[PDB]
């Protein structure tokens, strides 16, 4: 398809630079803890609009990354852990890893945003190392989503990564995620309020989503 060099190069950024650790990095703040979730942002204002990248860590028993990555994914189980969204359809369908979404989402004036969302395994270089599972959602243009005067259009380059450590059951793997969002929406908010709801929004997000991987895994055989 049109985008493949676009998801190679977004998919390639998030290797090199999505995993290196922020923890003993100075210029990111751990913001949020709770059990295994730590969730980090860099205060970045440009032209006077809050960037603030966001990065979270987290490691949770009982699930692969394929599985955690398939559900993050797949649009048909959306609505079983979503929370923020108002609307949402397939706008076209690249590639059986690769779909355009257009979605609205619930008001915190409204914001849209377009998205190509694909999911990708990354080759081990060796069987001494992990495989990685990636989806990357990254906004792009699509004639048949034009701006609207509705809604504002929001611009996200985020993120799901995760890796599988297998020391065969449930009780033996662990997959340790990786998700980033650099998200700018369109126009203007006061920064602290933004900053206020962000740190809100992520860890609800991510708590939610893998407590659902984990309970619409449990009793099912591994898929590794």
């Amino acid at each position: 398809h049109r985008f493949v060099q676009k998801v190679e190069e977004m998919v390639q950024n998030h290797m090199t630079y999505s995993l290196q650790d922020v923890g003993g990095d100075a210029n990111w703040q751990l913001v949020v803890e709770e059990g295994e979730m730590k969730v980090y942002r860099r205060e970045v204002e440009e032209n006077g609009i809050v960037l603030d990248p966001l990065k979270a860590t987290h490691a949770v028993k009982g699930v692969t990354g394929h599985e955690v990555c398939n559900y993050f994914w797949n649009v048909d189980v959306r609505n079983d852990w979503e929370t923020t969204i108002e609307n949402f359809h397939v706008v076209e369908t690249l590639a059986d890893n690769a779909i355009i979404i257009y979605q609205t989402h619930k008001r915190v004036s409204q914001r849209d945003v377009l998205y190509l969302s694909v999911i990708r395994k990354i080759p081990a270089l060796t069987e001494n190392d992990p495989e990685t599972w990636i989806v990357c959602n990254f906004s792009v243009d699509h004639d048949s989503a034009p701006l609207n005067n509705r809604c504002v259009r929001a611009k996200i380059n985020v993120a799901m990564i995760c890796q599988t450590l297998v020391s065969i059951s449930r009780d033996n793997i662990l997959c340790k995620i990786t998700y980033v969002a650099n998200v700018n929406p369109g126009g203007w908010a006061p920064a602290s309020v933004l900053r206020a709801v962000a740190k809100r929004e992520y860890p609800k997000f991510l708590k939610r989503f893998t407590s659902y991987v984990q309970e619409k895994t449990a009793g099912k055989p591994i898929l590794f």
